[PDB]
């Protein structure tokens, strides 16, 4: 090819390609080195990635995100059900299988999961071309230990739909330690854990690697816990900050709601850097700008909960790998919402001041570990 590794996320997909005996995670367009797993149609156009995710607050019913929560499902499926109820966009029952419906260029569409997957897809494989400026048709995509037959064989379609010769469909957790080297052979098994705090989804894998085959040890987690309820938690509080300050509720404003979402969202990514993030939002509501900041302190005091009710599923894990905290030889940070310095506190407080595997961006380990892979496959 050469092959590429793609990590097709529930909220962002990063990709990425093994040459010359290192891993370039490959920048988009906009210079992201991760796209959101986002897709739009307008009356004119259908965008992909940042250009979705971009106007998904004018156009909230056309945007569509989540797909993998639905990829590989049947209509009837319980989370499904649960999960619809909460998405602006239509899911409808087709003979059984949920589509998403849409309005594109005037007309009303449906798309199979693995459709609009596919489309998150081709975003990544253009992205690995402007790169390597030459066809990529072989890769190696990622999905949860979780997923089952269905799950894989949908991901692995949205590839093949993508236009891509997906090698081999491998577990992120297992991606993520293969990004580390703990593949290599050593002999004596290794125990290692895998703490994943992505977007949308918490999950820890317990894995034992002996001469490079992965044993599952256990697994555990939490498919509503991510940063986006994190972002949600700054909303509400500077929902409340607004109406002190100007005796108006914008909570009823969809648009002016999702503006102060990715204002918050950005403001916590610089809060894992600096003690201290500015918000200056113009026209928020009724003409009125939002110019205010947040401290680390602050947002920590307002997810402090949430954030140790990661090590919950952590104990979860352990126990079930009837492995003690100290059997535990090497701890990787997966998902963009690990690099929170608090996350990372209390999991290190956790194993008794034990050193993290952080060094590569944790929203891309996954995507690295899948390029290496490709590598080897190919
Ligand atoms: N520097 C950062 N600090 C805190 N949260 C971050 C940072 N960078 C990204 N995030 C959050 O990480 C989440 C996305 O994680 P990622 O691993 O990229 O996706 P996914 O979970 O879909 O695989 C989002 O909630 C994003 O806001
Ligand atoms: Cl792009
Ligand atoms: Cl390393
Ligand atoms: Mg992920
Ligand atoms: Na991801």
């Amino acid at each position: 090819g050469p092959a590429v590794g793609i990590d097709l996320g529930t909220t962002y997909s990063c990709v990425g390609v093994f040459q010359h005996g290192k891993v370039e995670i490959i920048a988009n367009d906009q210079g992201n080195r991760t796209t959101p797993s986002y897709v739009a149609f307008t009356d004119t156009e259908r965008l992909i990635g940042d250009a979705a995710k971009n106007q998904v607050a004018m156009n909230p019913t056309n945007t569509v995100f989540d797909a993998k929560r639905l990829i590989g499902r049947r209509f009837d499926d319980a989370v499904v059900q649960s999960d619809m109820k909460h998405w602006p966009f239509m899911v409808v029952n087709d003979a059984g299988r949920p589509k998403v419906q849409v309005e594109y260029k005037g007309e009303t569409k449906s798309f199979y999961p693995e459709e609009v997957s596919s489309m998150v897809l081709t975003k990544m494989k253009e992205i690995a071309e402007a790169y390597l400026g030459k066809t990529v048709t072989n890769a190696v995509v990622t999905v949860p230990a979780y997923f089952n037959d269905s799950q894989r064989q949908a991901t692995k379609d949205a590839g093949t739909i993508a236009g891509l010769n997906v090698l081999r469909i491998i577990n992120e957790p297992t991606a993520a330690a293969i990004a580390y080297g703990l593949d290599k052979k050593v002999g004596a098994e290794r125990n290692v854990l895998i703490f994943d705090l992505g977007g949308g989804t918490f999950k820890v894998s317990i894995l034992t690697i002996e001469d490079g085959i992965f044993e599952v040890k256990s697994t555990a987690g939490d498919t509503h816990l991510g940063g986006e309820d994190f972002d949600n938690r700054m909303v509400n509080h500077f929902i409340a900050e607004f109406k002190r300050k100007h005796k108006k509720d914008i909570s009823e404003n969809k648009r002016a709601v999702r503006r102060l979402r990715t204002a918050c969202e950005r403001a916590k990514r610089t809060l894992s850097s600096s003690t201290q993030a500015s918000i200056e939002i113009d026209s928020l509501y009724e003409g009125i700008d939002f110019y205010t900041s947040i401290t680390r302190a602050r947002f920590e005091e307002l997810n402090a909960d949430l954030f140790r009710g990661t090590l919950d599923p952590v104990e979860k894990a352990l126990r079930d790998a009837k492995l003690d905290k100290s059997q535990i030889h090497d701890i990787v940070l997966v998902g963009g919402s690990t690099r929170i310095p608090k996350i990372q506190k209390l999991l290190q407080d956790f194993f008794n001041g034990k050193e993290l595997n952080k060094s590569i961006n944790p929203d891309e380990a996954v995507a690295y570990g899948a390029a290496v892979q490709a590598a080897i496959l190919s």
